[PDB]
């Protein structure tokens, strides 16, 4: 297993300056950081003390190293790899609503105030002039200028979009527009042996035990739709019917049954109020047990971490996000070392990793890692 430090004879540290020195080909070169020293030595050496006196006997050389590299490369105890991206919108009713972004690589604290979006819940979002609807699935294009459509899909006029960050926009998969699947032959007489009333695109119902079951009339059969979709269909075009005509179950039992893929949920749509729930998250995890990654959209009152973690947030100067980390990470998207201040440094190959004493990198999503400030590549070629 070989855990712990490397003990060599080529790396030294002064008593007063705490400056590092690396012994290269008999000549003592100085080095910016412990990270760079290990790059050139080819081993994760731990420095040995030495009073300035002994440094004098040996001659000095040109300084080597990577000034922008992290000092060392510590990693926390994981194991687990949970990566979460969060948008928090400040003053959502304002003029002037504003979004801030958090990157989180630590266990989450999920509760009723901040938890996954439920199936019937959705967030209206604005990005570069266009509006989108965010659900458990991802983001769907939606035209909020079109009140006829919005009213038909159950989106109230009180509903307002809030800005989503570029990072969160890119992290959310595109699920296609928020619309009812087209029925181009709609309004045309049916060919199923149904009454002439029930034209293609019309909605009927069968009265069962556990409440009515709605059906849309399609060219090649009848398709089951939920109440939401039935209401949606009829709101855009009812084809002259005050209500969906009732069907005796014996009349449709030999009609072909088809699927109508409405994105509308069973329960009535609930558009979340951003001033009430300003946080919108995309959370990703993939336990080392091989598998496939698992991602989920969260919505809530604040970040899904303990209140004590809130004081640990580091906002990078060269960056967009506040980063919440419980120690350094070694990840594979192509490998990166990520320091506790949330800077990513490229690790080009496995021998460079071995030199640094980094091993067993965790899988992590590029969608989140790329948002971290990009530091210099950790390479011996540049360490020299
Ligand atoms: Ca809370
Ligand atoms: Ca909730």
């Amino acid at each position: 297993l070989f855990q712990g430090p490397h003990m060599g004879t080529s790396l030294f540290t002064d008593r007063a300056t705490n400056q590092l020195y690396v012994l290269l080909s008999g000549q003592l070169h100085p080095v910016y950081n412990l990270t760079s020293a290990r790059l050139v030595l080819g081993n994760p050496a731990n420095p040995a003390t030495v009073k300035s006196s002994e440094l004098s006997k040996l001659p000095m050389g040109q300084t080597v190293g990577i000034p922008g590299a992290p000092y060392a490369t510590p990693v926390s105890a994981g194991s687990t790899s949970i990566w979460t991206l969060c948008d928090t919108v400040a003053r959502a009713d304002s003029t002037s609503p504003v979004v801030q972004t958090a990157v989180i690589a630590m266990p989450l604290e999920i509760d009723a105030s901040i938890d996954p979006l439920q199936s019937h819940e959705a967030v209206l979002v604005s990005y570069q002039g266009e509006t989108w609807i965010v659900t458990t699935k991802g983001r769907h294009a939606i035209d909020l200028t079109d009140r006829a459509l919005t009213s038909s899909m159950g989106i109230p006029v009180t509903a307002r979009p809030t800005p989503i960050s570029e990072g969160m926009f890119n992290a959310l998969p595109d699920m296609g527009p928020w619309q009812l699947p087209p029925i181009p032959a709609a309004g045309a007489p049916n060919s199923l042996g149904l009454p002439d009333d029930l034209v293609i695109g019309s909605v009927f119902q069968i009265h069962t035990d556990k409440g009515p079951q709605y059906y849309v009339v399609l060219p090649d059969g009848i398709a089951q739709v939920n109440a939401t979709t039935a209401a949606a269909l009829r709101a855009t075009q009812a084809h002259g019917l005050v209500a969906p005509p009732a069907m005796v179950p014996s009349l449709v039992v030999r009609i072909a049954e088809r699927v109508y893929p409405s994105p509308l949920p069973d329960e009535p749509l609930k558009i979340v109020s951003r001033p009430q729930d300003p946080a919108l998250c995309w959370s990703w995890q993939r336990s080392a047990g091989d598998q496939s990654p698992q991602s989920t959209v969260l919505s809530g009152r604040h970040l899904p971490i303990s209140p004590s973690a809130m004081n640990m947030g580091i906002k990078q100067i060269h960056g967009t996000a506040t980063v919440y980390l419980d120690g350094g990470k070694f990840v594979a998207l192509s490998m990166y070392y990520i320091d506790p201040q949330g800077v990513r440094y490229g690790v080009p190959n496995a021998e460079t990793a071995k030199s640094l004493g980094l091993s067993s990198p965790q899988n992590a999503p590029w969608e989140i890692v790329r948002l971290l400030v990009d530091g210099p590549v950790l390479s011996k070629d540049a360490a020299l």
